[PDB]
């Protein structure tokens, strides 16, 4: 009657970590169709409305049909966690295409804003707001040329409470409309949020910028803004006029989704030189926010993984009930299913089976040794991906990181100018203004007490 999400579902594999959850790659054991599942954790996200507004917005969501909205088709609860399963969308984010492209014109713009106006308009006509609305909530339905965008997380905000962790909010900042840091906020926030996002398309730099996230929102709150940057003499004078409509402070003045889709630009661009300079500014844009994201998941995991091995290290320790340091394969497996009950982060072994897959990749690879390797596993995904995110950034391949350059990191990042630079003194005392990576990274190590 009550129907248990993995009774029907089995996890295929990761598909990294959005707003309120991680999403795993799933697939139905009798139909094998695959879905994306958000797997929200009870414990670690506070609801905001009761369990009948949920239901009732999740019914809601199930039926609606737009060709730039994520599509909905389930929903599950156990005792600690909430499942979103929808369609799977393989294109990845819109802009780590776009840093992709030679050329980028205001017909590409405009293809591109059309769509997420017209997924707006469809949204706001059945009641339902984003409010979080950014580019990282913009995906490609797959990795095709003529690719639509399809919009995920429409609705979640109204029923779950952000996180005020610096690694869940990097890149809100930019995008969040001034009602909404004041408490009183309809569907227009919306309308903002994208003409930030078009802002951005346009000049590759936000309208609302500033060295740490507070600096972002006093900008923000303020609402002033210009099109003083150079390369907007490149662009077009009923670009910025629309613009001006979606970034109107005032929200019964500002211009609804609706009717921006009728705008003279909308109009005359989705029927011409390439914005070189744009291009450029969004892939250092891009190359920053994702250093910066990456440096705080793999400080995450450093603790994370420092909490996990003490914690499964005294689990084996109570379990070598002889004492000789050595422990079966099945004691292992309850050992390790009970790390997974205390905590509650593995969305990719929400399953008894998944456990046991997990125990094998590592026997394979004396519960001492067993320990490191399984940890090891979790801690190099994210160490990994901290120095491909390095490279990026490294688009001179001079294998340096500056002073300046760290700074913005660091901002972005909110560490502190004091605190890192304090770091950095620890590490190369005779330091000129210039990090490596290992440096870099021997910094964040000791940033996170390490
Ligand atoms: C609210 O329900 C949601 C929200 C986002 C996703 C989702 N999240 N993600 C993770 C991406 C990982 C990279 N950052 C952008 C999001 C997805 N990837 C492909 N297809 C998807 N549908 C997703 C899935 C569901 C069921």
């Amino acid at each position: 009657s009550t129907a248990i999400f993995s009774d029907r579902y089995k996890g295929q594999r990761v598909l990294g970590k959005g707003s309120f959850g991680e999403v795993i790659l799933c697939k139905d054991k009798i139909t094998g169709q695959e879905c994306a599942v958000k797997v929200i954790s009870k414990r670690q996200v506070k609801q905001k409305t009761d369990k009948e507004s949920l239901l009732r917005e999740v019914q809601l969501l199930k039926q609606l049909d737009h060709p730039n909205i994520m599509k909905l088709y389930e929903f599950f609860e156990d005792k600690g966690y909430f499942y979103l399963v929808g369609e799977v969308y393989t294109g990845g984010e819109l802009f780590d295409e776009i840093i992709s492209r030679k050329r980028f014109s205001e017909v590409d713009a405009a293809r591109i804003i059309r769509q997420v106006l017209s997924g707006i308009t469809y949204m706001h006509k059945n009641k339902i707001v984003h409010r979080d609305l950014k580019p990282e909530n913009l995906l490609l339905e797959s990795k095709s040329k003529d690719a639509n965008i399809r919009i995920i997380d429409f609705g979640l905000s109204t029923h779950f409470e952000a996180s005020k962790k610096m690694k869940d909010k990097i890149g809100t900042a930019y995008y969040i409309a001034p009602e909404v840091l004041h408490g009183t906020y309809d569907e227009k926030c919306d309308v903002w949020s994208t003409g930030v996002i078009l802002y951005i398309l346009l000049s590759g730099c936000p309208p609302f910028n500033g060295a740490n996230e507070y600096d972002i929102l006093k900008k923000v709150e303020k609402g002033k803004y210009t099109f003083e940057l150079p390369q907007w003499k490149k662009v077009s004078e009923s670009a910025k006029d629309l613009i001006r409509k979606m970034l109107t402070y005032v929200p019964s003045m500002r211009i609804s989704a609706r009717d921006a889709l009728d705008h003279e630009w909308i109009q005359t661009y989705t029927k011409v030189p390439s914005l070189d300079n744009a291009i450029l500014n969004i892939r250092q844009f891009q190359g920053t926010q994702k250093l910066a994201q990456a440096a705080l998941l793999y400080m995450g995991s450093k603790l994370t993984s420092q909490d996990e091995t003490k914690e499964l290290t005294a689990i084996f320790h109570k379990m070598d009930k002889n004492g000789d340091g050595q422990l079966d394969r099945a004691e292992l497996i309850e050992g390790y299913k009970e790390l997974m009950r205390m905590k509650g982060q593995d969305a990719s072994m929400l399953d008894a089976s998944a456990v046991e897959h997990e125990v094998d990749q590592v026997l394979d690879a004396e519960y001492s040794e067993f320990v490191t390797v399984a940890m090891d596993r979790k801690t190099l995904l994210s160490r990994e991906r901290l120095e491909r995110a390095f490279r990026m950034f490294d688009s001179d391949n001079s294998g340096k990181i500056s002073s300046t350059e760290l700074a913005t990191i660091f901002g972005v990042s909110d560490v502190d100018s004091e605190t890192w630079k304090s770091v950095l003194s620890e590490v190369d005392k005779n330091n000129d203004g210039e990090v490596d990576f290992d440096e870099f990274q021997q910094m964040l190590l000791k940033l996170c007490g390490n």
